[PDB]
Formats: C-alpha cells, structure tokens, sequence
C-alpha cells in the first residue's frame, strides 16, 4: 500500500509483514504525544493513559513514583527524575545485602487499554543519560506474564562499588519474564542476545531509536531495532522451559508500560544517581517521541 503520510511516524514503514492476505491496523492506543499536559492539566493524557503503574505499588525500592513527573511537551513524552531535601529513607534488598538510602523520585506510565497477540508495539526513544533505567515494557494485570520492550541504562557510569561489571550504553535488554506469584519465581531468558549490542557500538543514549516488539503467538516474540529484526525469541524452550504458565505461553492481555526505575540490585551496589547528576535534568529525563500498536486484520 503505496499511501499519504498522516502521521510522525508513516516516513517508517511496520518492519515486518502482516500475514498472507492481511494488513496492519493502527489501534487508538498508539500515541504521536504531540499537546501540552502534565499532573495538574492532563486534558489529551488522560484519554490513553494514567500517570502512575497499574496498581498502588510505588516501584522497586529506592525508586518511588511521582504523577508529577510525568508530563507530554515539545512532541513528547517525559518522564523526569527528582531527589528533594526532605526525601524518606527507604531499606533496599537484593540477594541479601540490605541498605537504608534515599528515594529517588520519577514516573510512570500506564495505558488505558490492552494489547494482545497478534500485535506489534514499537516506540521511538531516546534513553536517559542517566544510571536510572529508561523503560517500554508491557505487563498482564495478574502480574505473571511480561514482555520488555526497551530495559536500558544510557549513562556512561557502570562501575559497582564493587564486585560487578554492569552492561553498559552501548546495550538494550530485550527480554520477558514468566512469573509464579507464590511462592515467588521469576523466569527470562538468560542467553548473550538478551542483551542487544550493535556491531558499530551504537551508544543509545545519543539519539531517539524506534524498538519495537512482534509478539506474534504465545511462543513467538520478534524484536526490531530501527527497522531490523535482532532478535527471535521462538518456543517453548526459550518462552517458559519451567512450565510456569502451564503451558499457555504469553497468552495473557497487557498493560503498555512506560517508566524510569532506579531498580535495587543496581542501587545497592552504588549505581543510585546522585545529588550531583540530577542537577542536570535533561540527563536524566527520559524521552518519547511516540509509540504506535498495530494489529493484522484481513486485506
Ligand atoms: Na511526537
């Protein structure tokens, strides 16, 4: 189909045919983000989003989640990151270390409605300059079933205090999990191409980036990185090899979650940002520009 352009991101074609005999359908979830809102004026926000996570849980610790950092200007989404004077103490756990810190304040993104298979999500982003994760991803509401579109961490500091090596601004993590809520067990995929390297060492953080998701079945998952598919995520083995959806696969609807995080096994190994780094609040606001959802339907 050979047709005008009507929106921002019609100069990009959808990376990947839509089936024998159908087409792509644009759903009304999708979102250009090109008006003016924030928490107290939400006006076109509040027709596909909600400013906070699908259920009251403030994020993982130290991260805490604010509706007033959550705004849309300039053609974007932004999500920026804050730490006032008077912030609470929170105690972060991972492994067992455990460790009294300040919150960070940030924001999170919810849509109004669900996506399902056969569906493709694709956002154009551009990650924080920042040690907090910038992150596209998609939940079911039952909490057991997720698909991550972009999980990364654009800032240039990755050094623990110690005993780690963390991946890096030149690497998006592109993966899912299956959970079993309890007693708790988490299951992603644990191979080298989960986490998502370019052959020129591309440093995301530099510039806006579509990542996109097919997920096509309940055992097939396709990411695109500017257009190109980099990695297949096929079959049982790969999807739940632990039968913890009792053989369903991803098969459940989901949330579109957009957020920053400052996630605990980062934090508490010094990789929190600090007071220093969030003077600058471009570095650590996150970007994007929009997020458009297609479905196939019959031609
Ligand atoms: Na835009």
């Amino acid at each position: 189909s050979e047709t005008e352009f009507e929106y921002e991101w019609d100069k990009f074609p959808v990376p990947v045919s839509a089936g024998t005999g159908m087409k792509w359908e644009l759903q009304s979830q999708s979102d250009d983000f090109n008006y003016t809102a924030d928490s107290n004026n939400k006006g076109n926000f509040e027709k596909k989003w909600t400013d906070y996570y699908h259920a009251n849980w403030s994020g993982p610790a130290p991260t805490i989640w604010q509706r007033d950092h959550i705004s849309v200007s300039d053609g974007c989404l932004r999500i920026e990151t804050s730490r006032p004077d008077d912030v609470k103490i929170v105690k972060v756990t991972s492994g067992d270390k455990e460790k009294m810190m300040p919150g960070t304040y940030t924001g999170c993104v919810t849509s109004k409605t669900r996506v399902v298979y056969p569906v493709y999500v694709e956002a154009y982003a551009k990650i924080a300059n920042s040690t907090m994760a910038s992150d596209v991803w998609m939940l079911s509401p039952d909490d057991t079933q997720e698909i991550d579109i972009i999980e990364a961490y654009g800032s240039d500091r990755v050094v623990g205090d110690d005993g780690h090596k963390f991946y890096g601004p030149d690497r998006i993590h592109l993966s899912h999990h299956v959970f079993i809520r309890d007693p708790f067990q988490d299951y992603q995929p644990t191979d080298p191409g989960s986490w998502y390297k370019d052959v020129n060492g591309t440093i995301w953080r530099n510039d806006f980036h579509r990542v996109g998701v097919y997920w096509k079945d309940p055992f097939n998952l396709e990411y695109y990185v500017d257009g190109k598919m980099v990695r297949r995520v096929s079959g049982k083995n790969i999807i739940d090899p632990n039968d913890f959806t009792k053989g369903t696969g991803l098969s459940k609807e989901m949330d579109i979650i957009i957020n920053m995080e400052d996630q605990s096994w980062r934090a508490i190994s010094g990789l929190s940002p600090t007071n220093k780094e969030l003077m600058n609040k471009d570095n650590n606001t996150f970007l994007v520009d929009w997020i458009r959802i297609y479905k196939p339907v019959e031609d």
